């Protein structure tokens, strides 16, 4: 490792606000947070959604002329979701979150078959 520069944004002065956010979440809906930042400073705030399947998710990024960032993502499945958040490249003391994505109450889902068939014509 190496340093020497000072640092210059802090990111434990930074804010994270938001439903997406929450200890607690619902799947199929789209949640959407924002990055409230006070002293903070200068710096660019990134957002990485991780699934307890394995993969990551695209999480969508617009900053504002407030010094905050808007994120929004959706929840395929359930389960134990990790987002990484970071200020000027500094890893928040609320990283990782530690986010629940629940069904919400009991449900009773309906599926169906649907026949189909190819077209053209027969000339026989």
């Amino acid at each position: 490792g190496s340093s020497g520069s000072s640092g210059t944004g802090d990111a434990s002065k930074c804010l994270a606000t938001g439903p997406g956010i929450a200890s607690t979440v619902k799947t199929g809906e789209e949640v959407g947070f924002v990055v409230d930042a006070k002293t903070a400073g200068k710096g660019k705030v990134t957002c990485t959604v991780l699934t307890p399947d394995g993969t990551e998710a695209e999480a969508d990024v617009i900053e504002n002329e407030d010094g905050t960032y808007d994120i929004f993502y959706t929840a395929a499945k359930p389960g134990t979701y990790v987002i990484y958040v970071r200020f000027g490249g500094v890893d928040i003391p609320n990283s990782p979150f530690t986010v629940m994505a629940t069904d919400g109450e009991v449900t009773a889902v309906e599926e169906a078959p649907v026949n189909a068939c190819p077209s053209g014509p027969s000339s026989g």
